[PDB]
């Protein structure tokens, strides 16, 4: 047949990618320098940690929010995903993604995406997902620790939302900082950030 992409997703514009990337960097700088984070460094790893370097594996270019990992058809449900009318119809079209929070764990750094009803139509329907609304996994990856694979980022977000399912420990310029234990951190943005993106397929 025609082989599918490596994955489908929304790919941020240059502009939006810059803006979100910087926001992520600033968050990492602020968080690592924050008194509340320094107290819990023993629950984060095994003197201050520079989190921008810790998350050394970062997206090189434009950022994205993946929908369905297809691995060129080899992944289960890949064909069944690509054949959908709403996918074929939305291919190449513009969307705005809403960023609700930035998060950090011992494994990944990322941004939480809250999909619109329309965008959720593009979310795949193939135990981490249990109990949470559809599309909760939706994220943009900002960084990964050396031996992590950024499939981890989605799992990390889901685990975090399973927790949030109390009171702020800190105040950052962009919002409230929450300490969720086990080295997990969440910045809830006072103002949700809007990024512009195009739905398409990555081949690489
Ligand atoms: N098993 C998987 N399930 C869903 N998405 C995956 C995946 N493995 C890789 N991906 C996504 O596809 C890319 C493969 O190069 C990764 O960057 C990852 O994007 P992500 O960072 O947004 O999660």
């Amino acid at each position: 047949k025609d082989f599918l992409p490596l994955y489908f997703g929304w790919f941020l514009t240059k502009k939006s990618s810059e803006t979100l990337r910087k926001a992520g960097q600033v968050f990492l700088e602020e968080l690592g320098n924050h008194k509340a984070f320094k107290k819990e460094l023993r629950h984060f790893i095994s003197e201050k940690l520079e989190l921008v370097s810790y998350f050394g594996k970062r997206p090189p270019g434009v950022l994205h929010c993946a929908t369905k990992f297809c691995d060129y058809g080899k992944a289960a449900g890949a064909e069944e995903y690509a054949q959908q009318e709403v996918v074929k119809r939305s291919y190449g079209k513009a969307f705005k993604l809403s960023i609700s929070a930035l998060f950090v764990t011992p494994k990944t750094a990322g941004a939480q995406v809250v999909l619109t009803d329309q965008e959720l139509q593009l979310w795949p329907s193939d135990s981490a997902s249990e109990g949470l609304p559809p599309g909760s996994r939706a994220h943009v990856t900002l960084g990964c620790a050396a031996d992590v694979q950024p499939v981890q980022t989605g799992l990390d977000l889901l685990d975090i939302l399973q927790q949030v399912k109390g009171e702020a420990v800190g105040e950052l310029p962009r919002g409230k900082l929450y300490s969720l234990g086990k080295g997990r951190w969440m910045l809830s943005l006072t103002k949700k950030m809007e990024v512009k993106a195009i739905f398409t397929g990555y081949y690489g």
